[PDB]
């Protein structure tokens, strides 16, 4: 097959869009509400290009993952017939796939808080669309407060608020009474499925299930929510050599991972309709829940669990963290199943477990983690007085006091709670405020230049390629790269090895790194090292003296000391947790009395992710408003 434009006009929000160009017409601030796959992030855009808001100024819509914000821009190009990054563009962290051509614009909401350290007033767009915000992030709580302040002052622009549920009634009450624009669609009945007793191993049970549907069960596509990409990775893997087992007889179950981290190629897969004969199964995390909509899909595994971050009010910590979903995500996930006609959704857990183990609706990211980010963002903006600010869930008084009194010990905040050359140098990179002071100290440290590419190595993921099958060598390749000073060195060892050996791909092969990584670590290195030079900031090399760079690590990371006990792992200095060095890490077989950890992980134990062996000496030297027992 059907032409891109028999498509566009098969969606519900077609039905209604001279009414909703008319409402944008006659309201500044507009209410959109309609079920998932009506069309608003795609349509809503597009329409209001058509009107002409274009010629006022850009439309900016927000996206809140990656894969989204891509995804979208590129249907949308296809649609408004340009080239990707022309008149149709996304802007990503470390990805601006924008040019002075574009006209409508895709962006994370972190992206376009960050447009708001610059430019408060967002005089570039015409049209905001503040997207998917039912989901309810950090981000996207900030976004409501910094727009609201926007839309007194820019009388000439437009907010469209999308919701797919109807806390809509909460976001128009915020945004003075606003109208609601509801789009109507047909939802179809879901089979709901719970097992009889729960399940030792919901990997097993999702793979088992997928499989039972596929041979058993009328044509239709399978949607299975996991929780990350190790664990998708692994029920691809399983699930292709279980099929494989069955033989060649066997109708053919097309495997697609829906994740983060895929190529772009992989991403454009999940949207082709499956061959006659064959069936799709997409194994994605929460993304697949509101903000990707794939056609065909009548089938519904869900094992019941969210990745989150969960925050601990008393030490000031937060940690991602894999927890049971609330009951409205859980019909969530099932309406997946009913978009293009009656489906099926197979719980891999009681109806006991759902009545009584799940919470009605999960609390809103903003009080459910660590605020030191988003406050130092409001300061950068000017926002001193955070009491004054218009939340629509207001965290509580105490964790953005919590977070006011660490980057005073980061150095960010003065006593006054104003802030210093260091909380405005840090502000300028899109980095987190424990990252950005190691970057920043590393230049009056005198090895800037070695940060730049330790920041650049933290801020990519799998480095290091272990295939299944070869894991012992892979580990013996690996421990070349090792330094007797931890796993922040290890990142710049195998960087330079890899500039001195001209940044060769079959280097990689060689050695197990994951090329892909490294030219991303180059890419978001070049674009670190434009802000250095923008404001001057020394790139100086430390030579040999690399305990400059463990200095430097620990001046941003001293939340993050351990001490080794004399029995098992390592107790924490803040709150004397049990912690463990993890088997992947260069300091594995080598142990210090104590080191900096970039990251809590928790598997089996609580892991510490990336560690670097620190003199206790500096803790005193780097974080000294972070003591007690200070005078007679
Ligand atoms: N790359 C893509 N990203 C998002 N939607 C896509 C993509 N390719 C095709 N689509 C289609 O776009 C249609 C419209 O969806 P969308 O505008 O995202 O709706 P809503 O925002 O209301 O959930 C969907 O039916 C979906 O299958
Ligand atoms: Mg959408």
């Amino acid at each position: 097959q059907m032409s891109i434009l028999e498509q566009r006009e098969s969606l519900p929000i077609y039905k209604l869009k001279e009414q909703l160009v008319q409402a944008v017409h006659d309201n500044q601030i507009l209410i959109v509400i309609g079920e998932t796959g009506s069309g608003k992030t795609t349509q809503i855009t597009q329409y209001l290009a058509e009107a002409g808001y274009t010629s006022r100024g850009k439309i900016g819509c927000t996206q809140p993952r990656r894969v989204a914000a891509m995804s979208v821009a590129k249907r949308v190009s296809e649609e408004f017939g340009c080239c990707l990054g022309q008149e149709v563009g996304y802007t990503i962290r470390f990805e601006d796939c924008t040019s002075p051509e574009t006209v409508i614009k895709y962006m994370t909401d972190g992206m376009l808080l960050r447009e708001c350290l610059i430019d408060p007033d967002l005089t570039q767009y015409a049209i905001i669309m503040l997207d998917e915000a039912h989901e309810r992030t950090i981000h996207t709580d900030v976004l409501f407060g910094l727009l609201k302040k926007t839309v007194q002052k820019r009388q000439d622009m437009k907010l469209i608020v999308t919701s797919a549920t109807l806390d809509a009634v909460k976001f128009s009450q915020y945004f003075y009474e606003a109208p609601i624009f509801t789009i109507p669609g047909r939802t179809y009945p879901v089979e709901i499925l719970y097992t009889k007793e729960p399940e030792t191993d919901y990997l097993d049970a999702s793979l088992i299930t997928v499989m039972q549907i596929h041979l058993t069960e009328p044509p239709g596509d399978i949607l299975v929510f996991l929780t990350g990409q190790e664990e998708i990775d692994t029920a691809c893997e399983i699930l292709y050599e279980r099929m494989k087992s069955l033989g060649p007889d066997v109708p053919e179950l097309i495997i697609l991972p829906v994740y983060s981290a895929l190529p772009s190629e992989m991403q454009t897969r999940i949207f082709d309709p499956a061959p006659p004969g064959s069936r799709k199964v997409v194994i994605a995390t929460n993304i697949a829940e509101t903000s990707l909509t794939i056609d065909g899909i009548y089938y519904v595994v869900d094992p019941g669990f969210v990745k989150q971050k969960v925050y601990n009010s008393k030490t000031g910590i937060d940690q991602l963290v894999v927890t049971p979903i609330s009951q409205a995500q859980a019909k969530q996930r099932a309406g997946r199943a009913g978009r293009t006609g009656p489906g099926k959704c197979y719980r891999l857990y009681t109806e006991r477990a759902y009545r009584d183990e799940m919470l009605t609706t999960n609390v809103p990211e903003i009080q459910r983690t660590n605020l030191a980010s988003t406050v130092l963002s409001l300061k950068a903006m000017g926002i001193n007085d955070l009491l004054s600010f218009d939340f629509m869930d207001a965290p509580p008084m105490e964790t953005l006091i919590t977070a006011m009194e660490q980057l005073y010990t980061l150095g960010a905040l003065d006593d006054e709670g104003l802030l210093t050359r260091l909380g405005r140098r840090m502000a300028e990179f899109p980095l987190e405020p424990m990252l950005c002071k190691m970057l920043i100290m590393s230049v009056h440290l005198g090895c800037s230049e070695e940060m730049l590419t330790i920041v650049s190595m933290l801020s990519v993921q799998n480095v290091f390629y272990r295939p299944k099958d070869k894991q012992a060598l892979a580990d013996q390749k690996k421990a070349k790269f090792h330094q007797t000073e931890g796993d922040h060195l290890t990142l710049l060892a195998v960087y330079n090895s890899w500039k001195n050996n001209k940044f060769s791909n079959p280097w990689c092969y060689e050695n197990f790194i994951q090329a892909r990584s490294l030219r991303r670590a180059q890419d978001i290195r070049k674009q670190m090292l434009g802000i250095m030079d923008r404001h001057k900031l020394d790139v100086v090399s430390c030579g040999k003296s690399t305990v400059r760079v463990q200095k430097a690590i620990c001046s941003g990371f001293f939340r993050n000391a351990a001490k080794k006990d004399p029995q098992e792992g390592y107790r924490t200095l803040i709150d004397q947790q049990v912690v463990y060095i993890h088997p992947s890490s260069a300091l594995f077989n080598r142990q210090p009395e104590w080191v900096v950890y970039h990251e809590l992980v928790l598997t089996t134990k609580e892991y510490m992710r990336e560690v670097t062996t620190i003199d206790p000496r500096w803790l005193v030297e780097f974080a000294p408003a972070f003591f007690k027992v200070s005078d007679p």
